[PDB]
């Protein structure tokens, strides 16, 4: 019910949405949505790097 | 008091206002002040003209 591995965890929006209050203000709201990759670091160590 | 040969009787507005009233919608009102001009007709009759 709660959680799962079969479920999605969230909804994809990436549509602008224009809004408009009144007055000439204009509320506005973008939505961004982007598949993301990730790998594992070439080393799990934080190193002190000079160039 | 309410009238004389020496106070206007009219104010002369040509600015164009936008009223924005919210979900996108305009009212535009659109004011038009011109300096009119007229002369006496060539002629007081009521004329029946063939071309």
């Amino acid at each position: 019910g709660g959680g799962g591995i079969g479920v999605s965890t969230g909804t994809y929006d990436n549509q602008t949405t224009y809004k408009f209050l009144g007055d000439g203000w204009v509320e506005i709201t973008a939505h961004a949505s982007r598949l993301l990759h990730l790998g594992m670091p070439p080393s799990e160590n934080y190193c002190r790097v000079t160039v």
